[PDB]
């Protein structure tokens, strides 16, 4: 993804270092950030440019360029100011060995999350970090520890930018990180012909850790009138299509007593199209028990393929599913299914929703889903 001159221009506006200081941008290239900083701020700094690739390092004279894979690189000395826009994206060995040189790698992890835990630890103390990276680390559990990290390293500012990127499937944001340990501040910001202004949204000063969401009144006010989904129901997963396909009994052509594998497209907002076959598999619909015993049970499914919206339906004839949630009441929990779904397939539980996690990641997550707040008279534990 480029970097727009625009948000390169509000990036040097957020960073500050003391003259003589030094300042770093990881995986420079011809340094960007190296350039738009000289001439906002000025010549009285020590400018160093990192690159792997020695067809790319393209740096004026008056910056040091050093060829090297930064995430392993170790210079014995550390940094006032550090910016950049580092690569986006996952990657054997040079992973494994990755693995062990980061503590905050945890799944299939992504490159952004460890250019942020090695920029952290060139910081000076009292140094800052700019830099644009996605916002799905904001939600996602791969990057729980991330999280953490930065919560008890220093101060963060989070600033919405959004989609600024040519390339559409990818929300922005900015961090501004600073090594003097201070809480979370979530800014929104606003877009015009100057460039970019920024308004503060919310201050967490006791920040551990915890999923950054866009809270408002109204969303604490449903949130606490309410009982999480999650209390009241089991998040069951479906089985995949090599499960399916490694059973006998699925078929590949209709034919007498045999049902079609439903997926996402037979899902609609308060119903399930049972006559469409999206999947191209086939199966008696008393053997789906023996993939997933809830295949058997009438039940809620919620989906997670149509985006950050809340798409449900009350699966009432139990067919075997090859995707979405499933979920399962808890023992003890009665509860009224047309109502509960009208209120989940509700205006008021998209706005919900759309307010909260806007297009941070591009679908449902099952953090967000167990959240949701159930209005009192739909279900309750007895
Ligand atoms: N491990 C690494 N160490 C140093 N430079 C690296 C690097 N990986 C990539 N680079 C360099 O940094 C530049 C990529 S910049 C990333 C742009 C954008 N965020 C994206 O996701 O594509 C390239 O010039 C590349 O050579």
């Amino acid at each position: 993804v480029e970097t727009p001159p625009e948000v390169v221009d509000f990036m040097v506006s957020l960073a500050e270092a003391p003259r003589g200081g030094r300042v770093l941008e990881p995986a420079c290239a011809h340094g960007p950030f190296l350039r738009a900083f000289r001439e906002a701020h000025g010549t009285g700094y020590r400018f160093v440019g990192v690159e792997i690739d020695p067809k790319a390092l393209d740096l004026p004279p008056w910056a040091e360029g050093i060829l090297a894979d930064f995430l392993l690189w170790e210079p014995g000395e550390a940094f006032d100011l550090i910016l950049g826009n580092p690569p986006y994206g996952i990657v054997k060995a040079v992973k494994d060995l990755y693995k062990k040189a980061f503590s905050t790698w945890k799944g299939k992890y992504n490159l952004y999350g460890a250019f942020l835990e090695k920029a952290v630890r060139l910081l000076k103390p009292g140094g800052v970090l700019v830099f644009v990276v996605p916002a799905t680390w904001l939600v996602l559990e791969d990057f729980a520890l991330l999280r953490e990290f930065l919560a008890r390293e220093g101060k963060t500012s989070v600033y919405y930018l959004g989609e600024v990127f040519p390339q559409k499937k990818v929300s922005a944001v900015v961090i501004r990180f600073q090594k003097s340990g201070k809480g979370l501040s979530l800014w929104d910001t606003q877009e015009s012909e100057s460039g970019f202004t920024p308004i503060l949204w919310a201050e967490y000063p006791h920040w551990e850790g915890e999923i950054i969401r866009f809270e408002t009144e109204e969303t604490r006010k449903l949130e606490i009138s309410g009982m999480p989904l999650g209390d009241l129901f089991h998040i069951r997963f479906a089985a995949r299509s090599p499960e399916f396909k490694k059973h006998p009994a699925v078929r590949k052509e209709p034919g007498p007593g045999l049902v079609p594998v439903l997926t996402g497209r037979n899902l609609k907002p308060g119903w399930v199209d049972y006559e469409k076959n999206h999947s191209g598999l086939w199966m008696p619909k008393e053997r789906a028990k023996e993939l997933r015993d809830f295949y058997a049970t009438p039940h809620l499914v919620v989906a997670h393929t149509k985006g950050t919206r809340v798409v449900a339906a009350w699966d009432e004839r139990a067919y075997p599913w090859r995707e979405e949630f499933h979920l399962l009441p808890k023992e003890g929990v009665r509860l009224d299914p047309s109502t509960l779904v009208q209120w989940l397939n509700s205006e008021a539980m998209q706005k919900h929703v759309r307010t909260l996690y806007r297009d941070f990641v591009p679908h449902l997550t099952l953090r967000m889903l167990e959240r949701l707040p159930v209005r009192r008279e739909y279900g309750f534990h007895t």
